[PDB]
């Protein structure tokens, strides 16, 4: 019973936090195997992120100008290197605490955790995902740099984002583990806008499937809809189209409960047409999009 | 930039989870030092729940009888013991990934993290608050009993909730790490109602804090209150009546945003009698009552 916005349990992303400092910046670092991953925006000067020559500035630094810090111990730097946005800085020590993990590439709609660190040491975890426009709604300061997004199945840690960025609007962009930014954002200190910010359509269903399950049923109707017919209404009000690959997602949450994904789209279509009229669906008075279908399955079930 | 409902880092607390099996049931131990700690409902089979007289099933009950798996490593059982709702279980080994810890009786509108746990695993982490009405709203099936709720300070974990039940309504009830129930509650199979679940007037204020600091201030007004025009208005809503004890807790960020606490109560104060008018306010389309002014400060300021 209950439903709720449900991050990874951290502790095998907390084992790999690690702080780097160069010069007089300092961030977060994700400590893997013998490297330790990190913004290059590390080696750069609030000075000088205005137009940065990663290149050119990276060659006034050396080996022991990056300052690895595991807790209380500093770890040896014995290699250096720029991959994309990222710096991976080669250790002399593998860290004990790795778990199994991989690096992947997310899509928009997709959810992941993220562990908050400064300093190398974790302050909180939450669920975001990563919006149609390639960013994602974080909750990062200055020095959060460096903090990773990922996904966990049974024993491996998928690392999925580096947070680099807050955009002058509030919102945050990053890379994934390979240094290569989600959208069109770039490692400067110069405004960048970010495009729409459209709903997760198959999302809000799945999570209108979880509300179902849990009791929450006031915004089922007579009504079903078509592909077509639900997509011009998703059009109008800033919702990713439909396809048969999210109906063909869906297809476990609509055997459970024995809704037919068309009908829970024109449920979804009339929550649009007319909003909520001061209900709530799950505690919430708007419709929530940061729960993948697998989220919905995952929670309801009780995977480990 | 931003505010997300951040749950602490699960790390120390995942390093405590264990399984324990007593007869056909399992459910979730917490290990710290040489005892494991879970609900004394352990011992009672879906068929006796109804009425149980735990005293008179215990006695059936030895050391050898609970099965403690740490991992898929078996811990031995040298004692055990029973103290209000939860069985202490005396093991030869302390854990050693004991964390440095604290048991400590929480009060309603006090916000905690869980990590939900099915056969001593940990499946997500998410942030709650103990309701005025000694429920909580979580995310539990069967099986997840023995899960807890803490708090930490830098190295230190307050252990505050552990949990046993599920109301037929869907919310949540359990005990404090000594197994005392918060609220009426019993650990019996009858139906238990809960009282009126009252919004938590310090904490919304807060949040309206928080909001002011990431950008969000379309709802500051021209006004101003005082605590007992407040505090009419907060019954006729179903809101905490508001202390000179909690105006002082919002000192600091009254300090901060140089809004004084009043004039963001008569803010609160038009929100409740206007509504939202389709806006949103940090995300949310109803005003949020699960951050207290510590986890503004907090996560506002980016505490490790
Ligand atoms: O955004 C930054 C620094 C920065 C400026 C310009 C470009 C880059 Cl890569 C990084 N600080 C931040 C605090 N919280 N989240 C991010
Ligand atoms: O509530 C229970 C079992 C139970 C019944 C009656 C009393 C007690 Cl103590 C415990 N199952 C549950 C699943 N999720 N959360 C709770």
């Amino acid at each position: 019973s209950g439903f709720r916005k449900m991050a990874f349990p951290s502790g095998k992303v907390e084992g790999c936090m690690v702080q780097v400092t160069c010069g007089t910046t300092t961030l977060n670092g994700l400590w893997l195997d013998d490297v330790v991953y990190c913004p290059r925006h590390v080696i750069c000067t609030s000075e000088d992120m205005l137009n940065p020559n990663y290149e050119d500035l990276l060659i006034r630094k050396s080996n022991h100008n990056f300052l690895v810090q595991a807790g209380n111990v500093q770890l040896r730097v014995i290699g250096h290197s720029m991959q994309n946005c990222v710096l991976k800085l080669k250790v002399d020590t593998a860290n004990p605490k790795t778990p199994k993990y991989k690096f992947v590439r997310i899509q928009p709609g997709q959810t992941f955790s993220v562990l908050a660190c400064y300093n190398g040491s974790p302050s909180g975890v939450y669920q975001c995902a990563m919006r149609p426009n390639f960013t994602i709604k974080g909750s990062f300061l200055n020095g959060s740099c460096g903090s990773v997004g990922f996904n966990i199945d049974y024993d491996c840690v998928s690392f999925c984002y580096m947070h680099h960025m807050e955009l002058p609007t509030g919102v945050h962009a990053g890379t994934d583990l390979e240094g290569n930014f989600y959208g069109p954002f770039v490692d400067r200190q110069t405004a960048q806008a970010a495009g729409t910010d459209t709903t997760i359509t198959v999302n809000v269903l799945a999570w209108l499937y979880a509300a179902v399950i849990n009791g929450d049923r006031w915004f089922l109707n007579r009504f079903t809809t078509t592909l077509n017919d639900f997509n011009l209404v998703a059009m109008k009000y800033n919702y990713e189209p439909l396809t048969q690959d999210h109906v063909d997602i869906l297809g476990p949450l609509s055997a459970q409960t024995g809704i037919a994904v068309l009908d829970m789209c024109a449920s979804l279509k009339e929550l649009l047409q007319n909003g909520m009229n001061g209900r709530t669906i799950l505690g919430s008075a708007l419709l929530e999009d940061e729960f993948t279908p697998f989220d919905v399955v995952r929670q309801c079930s009780g995977v480990t």
